[PDB]
This record gives C-alpha cells, sequence and structure tokens, in this order.
C-alpha cells in the first residue's frame, strides 16, 4: 500500500558556529521517496571522527550498503525497517539514523501527524534547551555560565579536560552562582581514567550540585568509578543502542543517558531506549552529536514524549552551525522550545542548500 | 630515518570456494611505501556485513579519514603508528587493520627479519590447521568431519543454526568419533538466546568434548549464560580490540579468544591481545573474517609466537576464496603449517591480480 521507491543522499558542509573546534561538519542528508510521491527527510551529522566510533564518510558508506535492500519496504513499518537495516549490517547506527528519521517524517505525513504524536502524543510542558560551555579559564567558563543563565536557560554542560586540579577550579568556578531551577552537568566526554576521575572528585569543595556525564572512557572504566563515588552518572558515548540501555540497566551503572539522534540509530531506537529508560526510572536528555535544522527536529519530536520529570534538556544542535538547511517553527523563547504541530517532523528542506544528491538507490 | 611516503588501496573480488554461502569477498588490500623505498602489504577481507560491525565499503572509507594524518610517521613505530590511527578514529579495527600489517611488512624487511621474530620470536612447533564445518544434516556434518580428519587436520569448527533440537544431533553426529588428539569448536556465531543456549545444552548427552564459541550475540546475554553453564566459552566475535580482552578478564566471562586480525586491529593490537591472554591462561586462535595470502600470511605470524599449549589452531583463511593474491611459503603439510623465514611477512603480492589502486595516499 505504500513502498520505499527511492533513497538519494546528499551532503553539506556546516560551518562551525565557533569558529574552530580545538581537540565545519560533514553532513549527511538523507531524502526518502515513496512509490505515492510522499518525501520524508533525516540527518546524520557526526562531530568529528574522534567522539565515538563514526565518520561522515562511514555514515554514508553504512548506507551504501543498506539502502538497496530497503526499496520496496513500508517506510511506515519502523520497527519492520529497523530490522531489514540491521540484516544488511550490523552496528553503524550513524549510518541508519538519516533513514530511519525520514521514515518518520513520511509516517506522520501520511496520516497527516506529527511524528511526537506518533511516538505516544506530545507532553504538555516545554523543553529546555542546554549550553554548551567549552573549556577555559575558570572565570571565562563562569562568565559564558552567567551569558547563558542571563537567556533563560536551564541546563548548562560544562565542558572539562581531564587534568584533575585546573578542572576542580572549572568546576567550581562555572557552578559559583548555579540557581535551584538549574541542572548542572559536567561532561568529561571520556578523558577521564579512573584514577583522574577520583583524584578530581576528592578535590572538590562541598555543596557543588552536578551530574557527572561520561567520566571514563570504557566501560569497565566507568562500572569501576561507580563503585567508588556517590555522584550521579550520565553515559553518553557509551550509551548507543538499545542493547547498551540494558546493560547499563543490568550493571546498575549509570542514573540517566544523554540521547543524541544518531548515536541510539534514528527515532525508532530512540523510542525503544525511551521506554526502557522511563521504566526504569532513568534521566534522558535529548541531544545530537551535531547536526543541523532536519537533525534538531528529530531531536524535538522525541523529546515532547518525556515526561517532563525525566527529562534532562534537549540539544538545539543548529546552534553549532551557520548552515540553513531546513525551515521549521521549534518555538523558540528564551531557552526553551517544543515540537511543531504540522505533519511529519514539520520541516521544509531547502534543496538550493542541498545541492544534487551525492548518491541515490 | 625512515618515514610513510604513500599509502595505496587496492580493491579484490575473491570469489567464494563454497560457491555460495547462505545465511564473493569484497577485499581491500594496502600498500604502504615508505620514502626510500620499501613496500608493505596488509588486507582486510569483512565476512560480508553480517558477521560483526564491519563492511568492505567500512573499511576503504576508514583507510581514507585516516591515511592522510600517517603519511610522514615511521613504520618501524608499529605501537605509535596505532596511536595515530586512534587519534584519527576511533574503533574501526578492520580499517586500521590493513595498514598495521603492511608497517609490520616494512619494519621486517627493514631489519630483514621475518614479522614473527619481531614479535617476540618463533617457536620451534608446528601451526595446526582449523576445518569449517557449515551447518548441515547431522550425518552430513559428521562425514565432512571424517574427511578433514582424514587429511590430517586435528582442529575442527562445527557451526549450529540457532535451532536446539537439531543442533543438538548435529554437534552429537559431527562428534561421533572425535579423537584424543583433535580440539572441537561448536560455533554458534552469537546466533543462540540465553533460553536457546540453555536447551540445547541440557539437550546433549554425555561425552561430547568441545569448546563453545559466541553463544550468544550480546556481552550480557553471554555473562548469564557463563553462570549458567561449566562448558568452556570461547568469545570471538565479542573479542575486538584489547580493551575488550581485558573486560573478558574483569568479568571472568570466557576461557580463551577467537583471534581475527582484521577484527583485532592488526598484528600490533594482536600481540597486546595475545601478551593478555597469555598473561591470563586463556587460549587463543588465530584466524581471520576472510582473507587471500596476504591476511594468511598476518595469521602465520602471530600465531608462531604463541605458545603450543595456548595456541588452539590458525584458520588458513585463502581457503575461503578461490584467488591467490600473492606467493609465499606457508609450508602447509597434512593439516599444518609454519611461518616463513624471509623478511617481512614473506610474502609477494601479484600486482596484476590487484589491479590499479582504488585510492591513493
Ligand atoms: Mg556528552
Ligand atoms: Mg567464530
Amino acid at each position: 500500500d505504500l513502498k520505499i521507491a527511492r533513497i538519494d543522499v546528499f551532503q553539506v558542509d556546516l560551518p562551525y558556529s565557533g569558529g574552530v573546534y580545538y581537540l565545519s561538519f560533514d553532513a549527511t542528508i538523507v531524502r526518502i521517496t515513496t512509490d505515492t510521491g510522499i518525501e520524508g527527510w533525516g540527518e546524520s551529522t557526526p562531530f568529528g571522527s574522534n567522539y565515538i566510533a563514526s565518520h561522515p564518510r562511514g555514515v554514508r558508506a553504512g548506507i551504501a550498503t543498506m539502502a538497496p535492500s530497503l526499496i520496496g519496504l513500508d517506510p511506515r513499518r519502523v520497527d519492520r525497517i529497523n530490522d531489514a537495516m540491521d540484516d544488511a549490517l550490523l552496528g553503524h547506527e550513524d549510518a541508519k539514523t538519516a533513514i530511519d528519521v525520514a521514515c518518520w517524517d513520511i509516517f506522520g505525513k501520511s496520516v497527516g501527524l506529527p511524528v511526537c504524536e506518533l511516538l505516544g502524543g506530545r507532553t504538555n510542558t516545554r523543553l529546555p534547551l542546554i549550553s554548551s560551555i567549552y573549556v577555559g579559564e575558570p572565570e571565562d567558563m563562569r562568565a559564558r555560565v552567567a551569558k547563558y543563565r542571563a537567556k533563560g536557560y536551564k541546563g548548562q554542560s560544562v565542558k572539562i579536560s581531564g587534568e584533575p586540579v585546573t578542572d576542580a577550579k572549572r568546576i567550581t568556578a562555572a557552578l559559583a552562582n548555579q540557581q535551584p531551577d538549574e541542572f548542572f552537568i559536567v561532561d568529561a566526554n571520556g578523558k577521564l581514567s579512573v584514577e583522574t576521575a577520583l583524584r578530581l572528585l576528592r578535590l572538590l569543595p562541598h555543596g557543588l550540585d552536578f551530574a557527572l556525564e561520561a567520566p571514563c572512557a570504557t566501560w569497565r572504566e566507568c562500572i569501576s568509578l561507580r563503585r567508588k563515588t556517590d555522584i550521579p552518572i550520565i553515559y553518553d558515548e557509551l550509551a548507543t543502542n538499545e542493547m547498551s540501555i540494558v546493560k547499563i540497566l543490568a550493571d546498575d551503572a549509570a542514573e540517566g543517558i544523554d540521547l543524541k539522534i544518531s548515536k541510539a540509530g534514528g527515532l525508532t531506537r530512540g523510542r525503544r531506549q525511551r521506554d526502557i529508560c522511563l521504566a526504569a526510572g532513568y534521566s534522558v536528555s535529548v541531544q545530537e552529536t551535531c547536526g543541523s535544522d532536519i537533525a534538531f527536529a528529530a531531536i524535538v519530536h522525541l523529546a515532547q514524549t518525556i515526561p517532563e520529570r525525566s527529562l534532562r534538556c534537549i540539544l538545539e544542535c543548529r546552534d553549532m552551525v551557520t548552515v540553513k538547511t531546513a525551515d521549521g517553527a521549534f518555538d523558540i523563547q528564551d531557552g526553551f522550545a517544543t515540537a511543531p504541530t504540522t505533519p511529519g517532523l514539520g520541516i521544509m528542506p531547502r534543496l538550493d542548500v542541498l545541492g544534487e544528491a551525492v548518491a541515490s538507490y
């Protein structure tokens, strides 16, 4: 009754809004067209190739291997589509993401409903945006946190380098005037060894309220650290597909996850993981490795289905870039947003920015 | 004093010697040339894209992302080369493999020594080849096991489907006349759920001597099963880089591993893992996902450095294909082989078979 007739891949250079990130992004955007003419869009944009086992060339290569096997399938059967992608290629959540998201776009358009409504129904609360406080001198970090607070942000992500003594001063300053209505995350991006994590935690003065995200690079190290601290731990890099989330629960390894759409594998896997976390009482932040307006659409729709008490902000990933790839109303107002109310993802890509497809199936 | 001047990538179709595998291979071969003219070779050939998170297009895409960063580095500093590959791209052991192996080839040629001698020194014992018994009717499997026994093979790998009742009959028949000098492996290739693994193990009659390889798809399932059985367990698909091997030890999860060169990340990582296993008392089989004569060279040199008591056969991966990519003397004789004694890997590629490079850096 409805079949995938074509899968087109586009490539877009997305300049970094921060100029240069020390220690532009190559975005992969996919358009799926059904036999009836409905078009759906999805995106997968890795944060370089050093964040997790993912890179731009890898995303497109993965799509090339899977795409042929998807032609003729019903895009509305999102779980079956994912089963099919899994049968064609193991892992590669980053390559599967854009395809899955596009199917959801088509799905919503086919029944005339916003994606969040097909994901269980939209909540009646707004979505808090989270700030990104890059590593710098303690006072600089504190000032930037203040700038965001003055813009209405209620969530802040403080990055650290991995050098415990200075990091301690950075966290102390960054949280200097934290308020009762703010949620703070200290993100180590897997840069701490257990030794360094313990040294950092022991150096911190009392009174600092935050959750520690991605403390160490490997599962073993994070578990080892978990046994020696009472600080809330959030998995990000190590939280990949739904099988990894179940492992977190089996190991009582953390208190929540940073659910990045393209690391999870799309909205379908995002839903699977959402339900695992909500069933367990884990907190969930919805973000992305990186991405334009299209990737942001997926973030907002998934987040709009997570009860406020369980949500830990969302990342307006498009803030990381300077090129607009699509139009959409996300109702942004002083640090908060809400999912659109039109069919599908609620976005309309700018074909001129996408250029001609780099691949077609 | 010695630097990488060029990295060329070749692609070779390798027809399956078994005709068609149910439920040809695309081989990636790399040639590294130093500024002084020394050439080294390496290979990475995935067993399709369903075995592990690896595919042909992915191997080459990974090389494209890493290669530029390697130009100018000393190929002899194998561990530093691997550190550099890690700095350019996380994971992707499959893409790193061919480059690492080629550096070892260069390394051995530069000092006029076989790779196994630079890996710690060759043992004085022969390397037993292992058979591959594809799934079939019980009697057919038993007959094929007999065929290999009659050829002098002392190692046998019996594959199963994942259907416990029939699998039990298959294992019973396949091992019907196993001898005192033979080592048997039953490989589930991660196809058993804990439920199915338990049902299979409970159905088997007493007296069957074998080690169970890759029983379940995920780490959690394998640990769960480990707690409910006393059968030796060997990790294959889940044994990836050295960090995973340390995790096996931390979890007391298995008795040994199936070390596949391209899954491990090359000879350097192979050495790292070898030492972890030998230090622990874990058994080690040296194989490959798939591969021609070049990939086979890496297998033999690593295996020739593992004490006989700890080795669990090697896979003559080239037996899986019908196209010869290089000449080399592996001293094959009735189910046994030994590493060559000439410099480097001891192989000379057939340039005519490789065709023109598909990529150059
Ligand atoms: Mg993070
Ligand atoms: Mg195996």
